[PDB]
């Protein structure tokens, strides 16, 4: 193309070849897939908070 | 961690490790699974009662 030496704003380099852009970030974290316990209703519950 | 000698309340013995803890008991007795006779309509009933 014509004008093979042009101005690239966030491509700061000696020949304007190396990227220097900014990573846009929207506070996104991918951690894991959540799990819910399912033996709360399939077993009896007792408390020994005194006779430990 | 930093205390291999501790004060365990309901552990008796000279160097603890006796487990004299109380037993929590809620009046529960598991006995067996009951059975009901079915040979009532599967036979003929004759009552000798108080005669022979």
């Amino acid at each position: 193309d014509y004008a093979g030496n042009l101005t690239r704003p966030h491509w700061g380099g000696a020949a304007s070849d190396v990227d220097i852009h900014l990573e846009v970030y929207q506070n996104e974290v991918d951690t894991r897939f959540q799990y819910q316990a399912m033996f709360l209703g399939l077993s009896s519950q007792r408390s020994v908070a005194d006779r430990s």
